[PDB]
C-alpha cells in the first residue's frame, strides 16, 4: 500500500508534517516549517511537505491507498466545537487542497487516534516484537498520557490520565514562566542541568510508584471556550508557581533596538536566575514519567519501552529511564512531537491494510535532497567563488580538526528538532573553547546551552558506556573514564552527554568524514548543532543554506559536493 500520513490543520495546530509510506517503507517524510520557514508549523495543513513527499515518491492522490491524520478531528469537532460540519471529500480539501494536489476521485480519509498515532510511531518503526508503550504530550483529544501494550502488530491501550493532569502542559507553563518561553521547553531542559533541585512535589505533584498526583488541579477539570486544556492548566500553574517561588512571572518586553532597526522581543529578567525552578521542573518531571514507566512495564511484563509524545523528547529524562532497572530496551523515535503523527498515523493505517512496516534503522535522513547540479545553481545565483574539492570529507575534517565551524548540507534533509550530520554546524569536539565560540559568537545564544556529538557507532562502543545504538540525540548517556575530559566540548560537568552515533548504511558521507577526524585527532567525534539562526528552523535548501552562512561567522559551508569560505 501506499499511505500518505498528515498532520496540520488550519485551525489552532501545531507542527504539521506529511509522511509517505510505501509497501512498508517510509518513501518521504518532512516538516512543514522546512519549506515555510515559519518556525513550528502552525495553523495550516502540510501543503508543501505533502507536495514534497508526493514529488519525491512520484505520485498523485490518485496514487494513493489512503490518507490518515494523526487525530479524531472530527470527534474533537464534535466535542469541543459543536459539530463536524465537512465532508471527507470538504476535509481532503482542507488538508490537500486541489489547486496543489489535483485529483480524479478522494482517497479514503482515515483519522486515527492521537495517542495510537504517536504510539504507531514508536512501535511499528522500533524493530521490536513487543514492549510496553508510554505515551506522553501536552494533550491529544482528552487524555494527555497513554499507557499501551505494544505485541504482534497490535497496540492495547490499558490507562490514560486525563488533559487537565498534562506533563506537557506543566512543563510549558514552568517554560514559559522563566521568560524561557512555552514554545522551548528544550531550553527549559537544557537550563535545569545549571539548578539544583530543591522540593521535586513543587508543593502540587504527589508522586507514587505508579506515577503521580496532581492536587494542584481538578483532574476532570476542562475548558469550554476551546478544545484542550491549555488555558485552563496555565491558570492554574501561573497562580500555583507565584505563590511557591521566590521570583513572580518572567515577563517579555516589547522594544525598538535602533541598532536592529526593528521592535524586538526580550525577557525582562534573566531566564538563568530561574535555574533553580527549572532544576524543580525537570526532577518532578522525571519523578513522575519513572512512575508511569514502571506502571505500564510491570503490567505488560515486557522490559522494552516505547516512549513518544511531546515529553518524549526530554533527552535527559530518557537516559534516566535507559539506566532504569525495569528497562532493557527502549525505544524514542526522532519524531516523537506532534511532527511524528503523520508517520504513525500512516503506519496504523498501512498496517491495517496488511502492510508490513519497516524500521527506521537509525536515520532520519527522509527530507528533501538536492542534485549537484541544483546546489551549483543555488550558488550560481548568488555569485560566490566555490570549490569542488577532490576528497570534501578529507577537507572538511581538517577544518574541523583545526577548529574552523563547517556548514555541512547533504543529502536528505533529517525530520525531526535535531541536526543528525544531514544540516548540521560541525566544530570541535575536543576544543576547550569551541563551546562558547559557537553558542556565543556564532549563535548569539545563552551560553549555558549544551552541545552534543557525532560519533561513529564503531566506537560508541569505548566512549559511551552504554554499547547501543543513539541514532538520534533524543537520549543522554554517560561517557567513559578515557573519553570523560578529552571532548570538553559534548561531555557535561556530569560526564553526560546526548550522542548520535553514525554507521556508514545511515550516512556513508558523513560516518566517511568522521573517520578522517579521527585520523586527525584521534578519536571521529565532533561537535554537531543545528543549522540555522537564531529565528529560523533548520536549512533546508541549498538556498537556506548559503542565506544562513551568510550571516553567520561560520569558516566554511560544504554544501552538495561543494566548499565555500570565509
Ligand atoms: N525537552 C522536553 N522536556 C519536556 N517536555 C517537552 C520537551 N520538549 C517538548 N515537550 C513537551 O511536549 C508537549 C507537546 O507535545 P506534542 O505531542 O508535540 O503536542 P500536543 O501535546 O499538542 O499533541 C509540550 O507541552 C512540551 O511541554
Ligand atoms: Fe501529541
Ligand atoms: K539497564
Amino acid at each position: 500500500m501506499r499511505v500518505l500520513g498528515l498532520n496540520g490543520w488550519p485551525r489552532d495546530f501545531h507542527d504539521a508534517s506529511a509522511a509517505l509510506l510505501v509497501d512498508g517503507r517510509i518513501a518521504a517524510f518532512a516538516e512543514e516549517e522546512r519549506f515555510t520557514r515559519k518556525k513550528h508549523g502552525y495553523n495550516t495543513a502540510p501543503v508543501q511537505a505533502a507536495a514534497f513527499c508526493l514529488a519525491q515518491a512520484g505520485l498523485t492522490v490518485d496514487d494513493l491507498d489512503a490518507v490518515a491524520f494523526g487525530w479524531d478531528l472530527p470527534a474533537m469537532y464534535r466535542e469541543r466545537l459543536g459539530g463536524w460540519p465537512h465532508s471527507d471529500s470538504e476535509a481532503l480539501d482542507i488538508l490537500l487542497p486541489r489547486d496543489v494536489f489535483p485529483r480524479r476521485t478522494d482517497p479514503p480519509l482515515h483519522f486515527v487516534q492521537h495517542h495510537l498515532a504517536h504510539a504507531a510511531s514508536a512501535y511499528y518503526f522500533s524493530g521490536e516484537d513487543r514492549g510496553a508503550v508510554l505515551i506522553v504530550d501536552g494533550q491529544g483529544e482528552e487524555e494527555c498520557v497513554t499507557l499501551a501494550h505494544a505485541e504482534g502488530g497490535k497496540i492495547t491501550v490499558l490507562d490514560t490520565v486525563p488533559g487537565a493532569w498534562s506533563l506537557g502542559f506543566f512543563y510549558e507553563h514552568v517554560s514559559e514562566y522563566t521568560g524561557l518561553g512555552g514554545d522551548n521547553p528544550g531550553k527549559l531542559m537544557g537550563l535545569a542541568a545549571h539548578g539544583t533541585t530543591v522540593d521535586e512535589t513543587l508543593s502540587a505533584f504527589a508522586f507514587d510508584s505508579d506515577g503521580y498526583r496532581l492536587n494542584l488541579i481538578d483532574p476532570q477539570a476542562r475548558d469550554p471556550e476551546d478544545w484542550d486544556e491549555y488555558s485552563v492548566t496555565e491558570r492554574a500553574w501561573f497562580a500555583h508557581l507565584e505563590r511557591i517561588y521566590r521570583l513572580p512571572p518572567n515577563e517579555f518586553v516589547r522594544r525598538y533596538d535602533p541598532a536592529k532597526g526593528r521592535v524586538v522581543r526580550d525577557t525582562r529578567r534573566d531566564p538563568y536566575e530561574y535555574r533553580d525552578l527549572a532544576a524543580t521542573a525537570q526532577a518532578a518531571l522525571e519523578r513522575a514519567v519513572f512512575g508511569l514507566a514502571d506502571s505500564v512495564l510491570a503490567r505488560t511484563g515486557e522490559r522494552t519501552l516505547f516512549v513518544a509524545g511531546g515529553v518524549g523528547l526530554n533527552a535527559t529524562m530518557n537516559g534516566k529511564l535507559l539506566t532504569r532497572s525495569t528497562v532493557d530496551k527502549m525505544f524514542v523515535p526522532p519524531v516523537a512531537s506532534d511532527i511524528g503523527v503523520s508517520l504513525g498515523a500512516a503506519a496504523a493505517v498501512a498496517v491495517e491494510l496488511g502492510d508490513r512496516i519497516a524500521p527506521m534503522g537509525d536515520t532520519a535522513a527522509w527530507g528533501p535532497e538536492f542534485s549537484p547540479d541544483q546546489v551549483r545553481a543555488a550558488l550560481d545565483r548568488t555569485g560566490l567563488a566555490y570549490r569542488e574539492p577532490a576528497n570534501l570529507e578529507r577537507e572538511v575534517a581538517a577544518l574541523i580538526a583545526s577548529g574552523k565551524v563547517v556548514g555541512w548540507a547533504q543529502g536528505r534533509g533529517e525530520v525531526g528538532p535535531r541536526a543528525l550530520g544531514q544540516r548540521s554546524l560541525l566544530g570541535s569536539a575536543h576544543s576547550p573553547t569551541m563551546r562558547d565560540h559557537i553558542n556565543l559568537r556564532v549563535k548569539d545564544r545563552e551560553w549555558w546551552r549544551p552541545f552534543a556529538p557525532s560519533m561513529l557507532r564503531s566506537v560508541s562502543d569505548q566512549v559511551l558506556e552504554v554499547d547501543a545504538d543513539f541514532p538520534y540525540i533524543i537520549m543522554t548517556t554517560k561517557v567513559r573514564a578515557a573519553y570523560a575530559e578529552r571532548l570538553p566540548s559534548v561531555v557535561h560537568e556530569d560526564w553526560s552527554t546526548r550522542p548520535q552515533t553514525v554507521t556508514e548504511a545511515s550516512n556513508p558521507r558523513y560516518h566517511r568524514m568522521l573517520t578522517e577526524l579521527g585520523d586527525l585527532v584521534g578519536d571521529p567525534v565532533c561537535l554537531n548543532t543545528s543549522f540555522n539562526d537564531r529565528g529560523e528552523p533548520i536549512v533546508s535548501s541549498p538556498a537556506d543554506a548559503l542565506l544562513t552562512f551568510s550571516r553567520l561567522p561560520i569558516d566554511a559551508l560544504a554544501v552538495g559536493p561543494y566548499l565555500v569560505t570565509k
